[PDB]
């Protein structure tokens, strides 16, 4: 690896990518952020992993939290630190103040702490260190001048010592000054900023690497989530464009359609269903999950519009028994509101559900549902998200988008995703003689030939019936077409008088 | 209640942010869907005739079935029209029916079948020789049959 | 923050009434809405015919239209 | 016909029945004088009408 600084892996989902390999050995990273941002966890996880994966003991210096609690809380993610503190793989160093204390102690004890830590490290043979909340210490009676010289001592000696330290820091505003005394930012080799931006009452946490003296790293903010497994990051930009492509084809669940698509959809591909409300996207999706089951392959449906109940109701009335799909262990419906958490979260649930079920097909009914409230950029970023996972995992995907203006919409995107999509499916209304008929259309397929016809279609208990095209109509797309006839009566089956039978006999 | 109705959620959307509104909706929608309550909602499209969208803030999505009304300017007159736009679990009529309004209520008559561009409020009457083709004078190929 | 555990993240609108603080986790509520093929009239016969028998009971029907077309009526 | 003529219409009344046609009308020193609807025109609403001049049923 071409970098000039030897880094050490945190084993934290996404960090070592963002930090181009992890924290530089022998230096110190200032991970700081507001309140409830992830700070201590990040440090805890940092020590942990170095212990559960490299057998590198580590010293943890707590300043405000109690040595008991640090163990109490760590269990939340399933970590028995007590067991590690026991096996001497993790020494916790308690420097918390006292409930019956005096007043005055943050300088010579700083000369003492260095010596203290030097003992732990020397005794436990530690290779990693985490000082949590240094801030609280100066928080006795100090200003920027005593902070730059005092930290520095620590860091520096720690560096000589040869320990790869991590320091936490608090900071009032989310975007203003990195740290409190606005000084910790320059004494450190590396600075990591955790944020919990508000915006629209929801909450988006992000992690960012302002600086790594000596190497390069991923720039700007990257969204991470805190699960029962700790921090988890999405380098939604370190997502290289190197997924596999196969001319393989699969069923849509509608046979006349498969024709319209040069012989069925492509396996490695992104399918986009767009149409005004009530046209039938939802449907095509169903017949898509269904068929993936009628072929003994797994697939998941993530509904953000209708319930797991109602999704089954309309599915049966359309034929296809979803009840069984569930039992046969072939189809799984997720179902959830977009307002039940910001994108970063959703994007993960979806991934989650794709690793615990390994589907070979996946449907997301109404991406434009998730676009509720969210700023395009944030949506477009999430769209590249899902899309990007399903593309490097041989997991055909059918996204549904509902257009905000029926009849007369000049773009089947509204959010402008029509470039991420490999193949688009188009549904829309057609006012034909006072009636609201639907018609489908295959707008684009990257590798196939597909049918250029705008065939009309009708729905029955049976499904999407693909009929013929309005050859005798101008201004189709317009919603309310114009009738111009050169024929119509032309053959096809002229012969007048008695042509039919009735129900008795034929 | 066994049924619930809110006249003009568009009456609430006054002032308030879109997001708040959209949220409010889920806020009354889901509570109705779980509580076994059949609910009907009222929305006033800001522009009469031409309306390329049926709601405003884009609520349609959190809806099972749509019943819409839209004036149709016919022969110098402002008349009504209703149409079940979409129904998720049912069949429902595709045709756009006109309707009167008197002392007994609504009488959904026929759809303007001899018209074009109805969704636009101002249609294009197009009878000019109805479906009987230019063969209304049956050519005269029918001058063989009657003799003496 | 609730060190040690999880929790719902974001703001939630609560109302201080005559029954103390009331919060509405508008996101919490799940998408597990029971359903049935049960239909119900509207008050307009023909209308029910255009729907397919009537609006289902467990449903959300939206009556949209310009001002004056008769949503109130319906 | 190249002229800016008027029109009046009771768009909606909540109790009554009110007239459904768009009646033209002119202004004189005697005040408004409502007239007859443009029965034979199209796109009245838009403002820029279009006469149908439908050739009857063409006999
Ligand atoms: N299992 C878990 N699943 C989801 N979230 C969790 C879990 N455990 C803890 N959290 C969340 O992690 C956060 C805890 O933050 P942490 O104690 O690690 O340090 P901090 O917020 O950076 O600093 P401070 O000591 O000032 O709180 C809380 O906001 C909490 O909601
Ligand atoms: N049993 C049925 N028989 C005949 N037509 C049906 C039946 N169920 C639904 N339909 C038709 O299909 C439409 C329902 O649309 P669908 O459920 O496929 O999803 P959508 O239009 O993509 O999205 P959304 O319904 O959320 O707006 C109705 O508008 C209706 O015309
Ligand atoms: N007794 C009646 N006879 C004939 N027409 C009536 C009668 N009452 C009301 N109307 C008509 O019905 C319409 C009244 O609208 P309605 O009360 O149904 O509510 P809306 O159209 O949904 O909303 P809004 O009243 O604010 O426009 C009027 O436009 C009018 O033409
Ligand atoms: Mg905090
Ligand atoms: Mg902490
Ligand atoms: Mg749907
Ligand atoms: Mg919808
Ligand atoms: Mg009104
Ligand atoms: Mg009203």
């Amino acid at each position: 690896e071409h970098q000039a600084i030897a880094k050490m892996r945190t084993m934290i989902e996404g960090f070592d990518d963002i930090s181009h390999g992890g924290l530089p050995i022998g230096r110190s990273t200032l991970v700081s952020g507001t309140s409830g941002t992830g700070k201590t966890l990040f440090s805890i996880q940092f020590l942990y992993n170095g212990i559960i994966e490299f057998d590198e003991p580590g010293v943890f210096v707590t300043f405000e939290e109690t040595p008991q609690d640090i163990i109490k809380n760590a269990r939340s993610f399933g970590w028995d630190l007590a067991k590690l503190v026991d096996e001497g793989k993790l020494f916790i160093l308690d420097a918390s103040p006292d409930p019956e204390g005096q007043e005055v102690v943050g300088g010579f004890d700083l000369s003492a702490l260095i010596e203290r830590i030097n003992y732990a490290i020397q005794k436990y043979r530690a290779r990693r260190v985490s000082i949590d909340s240094v801030t609280s210490v100066f928080q006795q009676y100090d200003a920027s001048s005593v902070v730059r010289r005092e930290l520095f001592r620590l860091v520096a000696r720690l560096k000589q010592i040869g320990a790869t330290t991590v320091m936490t820091t608090e900071r009032i505003e989310e975007y203003g000054p990195i740290a409190r005394y606005g000084v910790e930012e320059f004494v450190s080799d590396n600075v990591v900023i955790l944020r919990n931006v508000l915006e629209g009452e929801r909450r988006r946490r992000t992690l960012e690497i302002l600086k790594l003296r000596g190497t390069s790293h991923m720039k700007g903010e990257y969204p991470f989530t805190i699960t029962d497994h700790g921090i988890n990051i999405f380098p939604l930009g370190a997502m290289r464009l190197t997924q596999r492509s196969s001319n393989v084809r699969v069923s849509s669940g509608v046979v006349r359609l498969d024709e319209m698509c040069g012989g069925g959809f492509f396996k490695d591909s992104i399918i986009l269903a767009t149409g005004a409300t009530g046209t039938g996207k939802t449907l095509l999706v169903s017949r898509f999950v269904e068929n993936a089951c009628a072929n003994k392959e797994r697939a998941i449906l993530f509904a953000y519009e209708e319930s797991r109940a109602q999704l089954l109701r309309n599915a049966y009335s359309w034929g296809m028994d979803f009840e069984e799909m569930e039992r046969q262990n072939l189809l799984k419906i997720v179902c959830a509101y977009p307002e039940s958490a910001g994108l970063e979260d959703h994007l993960q649930i979806i991934k989650s559900e794709i690793n615990d079920f390994k589907p070979a097909r996946i449907a997301i009914d109404s991406l434009s549902a998730l676009a509720r409230g969210v700023s395009n950029n944030a949506f477009r970023q999430f769209v590249i998200g899902v899309t990007g996972y399903a593309k490097q995992e041989e997991i055909t995907g059918l996204f549904t988008n509902t257009s905000d203006q029926f009849m007369g919409a000049h773009s089947i995107t509204d959010s402008h995703i029509a470039e991420i999509t490999d193949t688009i499916i188009l549904l829309q209304y057609v006012e034909i003689r006072g009636e609201m008929s639907r018609a489908i259309n295959v707008f684009k397929m990257r590798g196939s030939w597909h049918d250029k016809a705008i065939r009309e279609f009708m729905i029955s208990d049976k499904g999407p019936d693909i009929k013929d095209s309005f050859r005798n109509f101008e201004r189709i797309i317009s919603g309310s077409p114009t009738r111009i006839t050169v024929d119509e009566k032309s053959e096809l089956s002229r012969i007048v008088r008695g042509v039919q039978e009735k129900g008795p006999e034929s």
